[PDB]
């Protein structure tokens, strides 16, 4: 058996730096730091943190007067954002430089009472945060999953109106929502193609031309990583049997048994060690060396704050 892995795959430039403000935090300030929020969807990640001790809390209610609150990467609403800001905490923002470009412009449609369309998944941290940057009731703010959506919204003035995305969305399912709502809103303004990030791009990219090679697809992520089902959904709709996992502990030999050709990837927030765990248990399967795909070669980081250096 022949194992691929896609490139590029795992940590991205805001996860990275996401997690290493939580690690710095614990390190310069001690046990406990407060963080809203997973600080990035991965179990090995969070489970590690909460072991040295950081504390993840959905509400800031959960959050006592004078600790170190981190919010996540995903980001976090104006109201959240507040009411951290009317406690008395010491507050650190890991909201990834690219989530909070799409917040800004939100902020500026408030601003103008001018109403905007948000593309994205309901019930994700980062469209709660996105959408929670809208607060001006003269305007709108409003949230598509699908064209379907689309064909159903109606707003109050179509002649001032902006989309903005997730960024970690499907490009091929994004690319069809922004086609319907040019035809439904024609005046409709946004980005030269949508908010979806680097990493995403590059990630699905990569595992396009993975599937096209392997049978079967790994990706390493956890459940509720939205950016990494976008990617076993991907080699899924090419025809492959693809399985988000988190470790090697959850490989079913049945998926592998007697296929020529097995890909492994990863999503933006699952650490590398978990892919090369991967790899052990698929060559104690039967698989070879792994060999890396050609891809994109990434450039881009981001430095955490200086009060955290
Ligand atoms: C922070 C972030 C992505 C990094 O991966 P995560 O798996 O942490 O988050 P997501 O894909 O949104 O579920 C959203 O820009
Ligand atoms: S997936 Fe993109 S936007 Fe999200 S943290 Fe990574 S680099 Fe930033």
């Amino acid at each position: 058996m022949q194992i691929l892995l896609a490139n590029p795959r795992g940590f991205c430039a805001g996860v990275d730096r996401a997690i290493s403000i939580v690690e710095n935090a614990l390190a310069i300030y001690g046990a406990p730091i407060y963080v809203r929020h997973e600080v990035v969807h991965n179990r090995y990640v969070v489970d590690s943190l909460r072991e040295r001790g950081a504390i993840f809390i959905e509400q800031i209610s959960e959050v006592p007067d004078g600790a170190i609150l981190i919010f996540s990467a995903h980001g976090v609403s104006q109201a959240v954002r507040n009411e951290a800001k009317s406690r008395d905490l010491t507050v650190f923002d890991a909201t990834c430089p690219l989530v909070t470009k799409v917040h800004m412009e939100v902020a500026r449609a408030s601003r103008r009472g001018e109403e905007s369309i948000l593309i994205g998944h309901a019930g994700h941290p980062e469209v709660e945060g996105t959408m929670g940057q809208y607060s001006n009731p003269e305007g709108g703010m409003y949230l598509v999953e699908s064209p379907d959506d689309v064909w159903k919204l109606t707003v109050k003035n179509e002649e001032k109106l902006s989309f903005m995305t997730q960024t970690t969305l499907s490009v091929d399912d994004t690319s069809d929502v922004i086609d319907a709502l040019r035809k439904r809103f024609p005046k409709i303004v946004g980005p030269r193609k949508d908010d979806i990030c680097y990493a995403t791009t590059n990630r699905q990219e990569a595992v396009r031309a993975l599937a096209e090679q392997a049978e079967v697809v790994l990706v390493v992520g956890s459940k509720n990583s939205s950016n990494s089902n976008r990617l076993a959904e991907l080699a899924q709709r090419m025809g492959k049997r693809a399985f988000l996992i988190d470790d090697a502990k959850d490989i079913q030999e049945e998926w592998v048994k007697e296929v020529k050709c097995v890909g492994v990837t990863a999503g933006a927030s699952a650490p590398d060690i978990l892919v090369q765990n991967v790899v052990a248990r698929l060559q104690q399967l039967g698989g070879g060396e792994a060999i890396p795909l050609e891809g994109r070669e990434e450039n881009i980081v981001f430095e955490v704050p200086k009060e955290l250096r």
